[PDB]
C-alpha cells in the first residue's frame, strides 16, 4: 500500500516532484542542445559550449536529486519522455543565453509553485529542502544569465560577432 | 520576569522544547536499551550494538541542542522523568529495527508539529532551526531504518539467524 | 521598466530591503562611536573598543549582503542617510553593551518583520534568505549580549571600575 | 549549404548518428531508472544503485562522445525526444541486469549496424571510430552483464533475497 | 534459564547493578541540568557549563560500562525511569557545586554497598572490578568538588558575583 | 575639563578632525553606491564594482585612523550623519570614474585646508600625521582615478559598452 518511510508526504506533493524532475531533465537536454551548438565549425565558441555543457550536468544532478528525494519520502518515481529543446538551431551566444534566461525563469517558477505547495500540505521538510536546495541556486542562475546577456548586449551581440568572440574568452574563459 | 534576550518565543514554543527535549531524551534511553540488548552473549551482535549505541548518543545530542535553544530565545528549561523503555527484550535485529522507526517516526511526528507551532506563532527563527537541524536528519533516519528493515526482510529474518549475522557483519559493519 | 531577472519579487519586499540596508548601516555607525568611546583615554579599554569595531565591521557586511540580494532578486537599491548615533558619550562598558543589546533586538525585529513580509507576498527564497544569514546570527547576538549584561552586573557594574577592568581582560581579551 | 569541413560524410551516416544519440540518451535514462529504483526503500540495494548510475552517466557520454563527432565531421545534429523506459518498477536484481543485457545487445546491434553503414559508404574514419570507441566497450559490457545474470541466478536469484543482498555487497561493492 | 557466561555471580549482585545503573543515569540527569542552569543567560558562565557538561558524558559512561559489566557477568540488564533532578533552578556556582558534593558522596556510598556485596557473595571480579574502575574515580571526583566549594567559599560566593566569575575564568577555565 | 594626555591640540584642529571624520565615512558611502551600482544586472561589471568597494573599505579605513588620532591627541570625537551620495544612478564606468575623481579632489582640497590649519596653530605632529597618512594616498588616487578616466575616453567610453567591458577585464581585472 505506502511504504514503511512515507509520513506527512502529500499526492500532490509527489506527483508535483515526479513533474519537477521531468523538468529539470528537460533543461539538462536543452542545455546539452546549446553546447553542441556552439561546438559546431560555424560557430566554434569553445567557451560557449563548455559553459552549456556544465549547466547540463548541473540540471542532469538536479534531477537526480529530487529523485533520490522521491524515494526517501517515501513516494515512488515516475519517469515521463524527456521533450526535444524548441530549437536545434540556437542562433547566437546571445539568444542561446537569453532562452537560457527564459528557461531558468521557467524552472524557478515551477519550484515556487512547489514550495506553495509543500507550505499549503504543511510539508515543511519538503519546503526547506527547496527552499537550500533550488531555490537561491536559481536566483544565483537567473541573476549569472542576466549580467551575461547585459553584456553581450551592451557590446553589440548578435550584430558584432568580434563582440561574441571577446565575450567568449574574457568571461566564459574563466571562473565558474 | 522575563529574560532580557527574550523575543517572539512564545509560551507554547516554550513548553513544546521542554517536552521535546524530554522526548529525544527518551529516545537515547530506548536506543541505549537495545544496544545493550545486543550486547547479552545470548543475542551477541556486537555491530547492532554498536550503531545503536551511536544513535543514542545522537539523541542525547539532539536534546542537548534543543536545550541550548531553549536558553538562547530567552526560554526556561524545566526537567521531566525519562520513561523507561517499552521493551526490556527486544526480539530481534529486525524487531528492534522495527521499533526503531516507529520510534523515530513518533519523534518525527512532534517536530512536525514543533513546526506547526513555529509557524503559527510566527517564529520565523524557531521554524527553520528546526528545519535545518533537525526535519532532514529524521528524513535521513527513517529512511536509514526502513532501508535496514527491508534488507533484514529479504534475507530472512528474524527466521534465520544467519540473515542477522551476515547484515551485522556486511551492512553494520562499515559506513556510518 | 523591470530588470530581466526580477521574478516574484513584490515592491514592498523591495522597499524594506532599502529601508534593512539604511538600517544595518545604522547599527555599524553605532558600534564605530562606541568602539572610539572605548579607546578614549578616560575610558581605556582596548577589548571593549575591539569588541564593539568587530561587531561595526559585521554590520557593514550585513548592510553589503542585504544590497547584493536586491541586485539579485531584480530589485534597485536606494540608499538613505546614516543616522548619528543617539549617544556620542555612552557611560560605560555595562552601559554601552546594554545600548547594545536594545539596538540588536531592533535589529531582529525589522528582520522578523521582513521574514513575515516576505512569506505574506509568497517569497520563499527571500523568506530562507533571511532565515539562514540573518535570524540565526540575531538569536546568537542577543544572547552573547545578554550574558556579558548579566557578567558585567554580577560583577559590580558600573560602580566598581575593577570590574569592568577584569571583564575587559578575561571575557573581551579571548574568543570571538 | 555544407560545412567546411565536411569530407566523405554520407548523408546516411549523419542521419544515422543523430538516431544513435537519441539511443544512447534514452539508453542513460533507463540506467537512471534502474538506479533509483534500486534506491526505494523496499528494494533498498545501494549497490546496485550506484552500479546502474554510473552506467547511466557511462551513456550519456557515449551520447556526447557521438555529438561531437557529427559536429566533428561536418554532419549537424539534431535532437528528437527521450522515450520513457518500458519499465517504471523492475522486479529484481536479477530482473533489472536481465534487462540490462538485453538493452545493451540492442545498442550493440545498432552500432554494428551503423559499422556496417560507414563501411559500405567508404567512410574508414567513422568506421574505425565506431570500432575504437564503442564496439569493444559493448563487447565488454555485455560480458560484465552476462556474468553478473549468471551469478545471481547461480545463487538463487530472484527467489532468494538474501542471493541479491550477498550479490549487491560482494560483487557490486568493489571494482569498477 | 542462566546464561551460559554465568559464573559465580549471586542475584543480590545482579539487582544492584541495575539499580546502580538507573543510580548512575540519574547523576548523569543531574549534571544535564546544572550545565544548562549555567548556560542561561541570566547566569552566563560559560566554564561552569562546560564542566558538568562534562561530568554529565562521564556519568553515562560510568552506566554504560555497568551494562557491559552485566552483559558480561551473564546478567540481564533491567532499565528503569530516570527521576528529574531534585532541582530545575539550582542557585549559584557554589550551591550546584555543593549539590555535585552532596551527590557524588551519594553514588560512592551506593558503589561502597556493592563492594560490600560482591565480598559477602564472593564474587572477587566484581569486588576488583568496583575497586579499580570506580572507588578511585569516585574519591577523586570528591576531593576536586570539595576543593571547588573551598576556593569559591574563600573568595565570596556565593554573596560575590565576581568570585563566581573569576573562579569561572581562573579554575574551570583551563585543565580536566 | 581636558583629558590628561592633550597638548598643543587646538580647538580649530578637532572640530576639523570631526568634520573630516564625516567626510571620509561619506566617500565609503558614495563608493558603496557606485559600487552596487555596478553590481546590478543592467550594468553587470563585477571588476568596477570590486574596485569601488575596495576604495570603500579603503575610505573606512581612512576615517577610523582619523578618530585614532582624535582620541590619541587628547580631543574628543563627535559623530555626525552620514549624507546620501549626489546619485543613486551613476550612468557609466567612465562617470562614476568622474564622480570618483571630483570626490577624491574635494577630499585632497579638505586634508589641504587641514594641513593648513595644523601648520598655523603650529601643531607639528598632526602636520606630518596629515602628510604621511593621507596626502601621498590622495595624489596617488587622484592620479589612478585621472589615468583610468583618461584610457576609457580614448576607448569610447561611455559610447561603446565593449570599451568598459574591456576596461573592466585588462584593468581592474588585475592589480590594486
Ligand atoms: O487564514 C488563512 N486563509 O483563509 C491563512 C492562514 C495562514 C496562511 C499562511 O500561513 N501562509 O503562509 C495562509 C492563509
Ligand atoms: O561483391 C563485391 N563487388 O562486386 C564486393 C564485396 C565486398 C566488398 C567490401 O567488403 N567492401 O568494403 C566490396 C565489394
Ligand atoms: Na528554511
Ligand atoms: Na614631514
Ligand atoms: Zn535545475
Ligand atoms: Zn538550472
Ligand atoms: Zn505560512
Ligand atoms: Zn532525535
Ligand atoms: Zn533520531
Ligand atoms: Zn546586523
Ligand atoms: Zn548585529
Ligand atoms: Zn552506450
Ligand atoms: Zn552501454
Ligand atoms: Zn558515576
Ligand atoms: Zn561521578
Ligand atoms: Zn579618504
Ligand atoms: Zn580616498
Ligand atoms: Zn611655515
Amino acid at each position: 500500500s505506502t511504504s514503511q518511510v512515507r509520513q506527512n508526504y502529500h499526492q500532490d506533493s509527489e506527483a508535483a516532484i515526479n513533474r519537477q524532475i521531468n523538468l529539470e531533465l528537460y533543461a539538462s537536454y536543452v542545455y546539452l542542445s546549446m553546447s553542441y551548438y556552439f561546438d559546431r565549425d560555424d560557430v566554434a565558441l569553445k567557451n560557449f559550449a563548455k559553459y552549456f555543457l556544465h549547466q547540463s550536468h548541473e540540471e542532469r544532478e538536479h534531477a537526480e536529486k529530487l529523485m533520490k528525494l522521491q524515494n526517501q519520502r517515501g513516494g515512488r518515481i515516475f519517469l515521463q519522455d524527456i521533450q526535444k529543446p524548441d530549437e536545434d538551431d540556437w542562433e547566437s551566444g546571445l539568444n542561446a543565453m537569453e532562452a537560457a534566461l527564459h528557461l531558468e525563469k521557467n524552472v524557478n517558477q515551477s519550484l515556487l509553485e512547489l514550495h506553495k505547495l509543500a507550505h499549503d500540505k504543511n510539508d515543511p521538510h519538503l519546503a526547506d529542502f527547496i527552499e537550500t536546495h533550488y531555490l537561491n541556486e536559481q536566483v544565483k542562475a537567473i541573476k549569472e544569465l542576466g549580467d551575461h546577456v547585459t553584456n553581450l548586449r551592451k557590446m553589440g551581440a548578435p550584430e558584432s560577432g568580434l563582440a561574441e568572440y571577446l565575450f567568449d574568452k574574457h568571461t566564459l574563459g574563466d571562473s565558474d
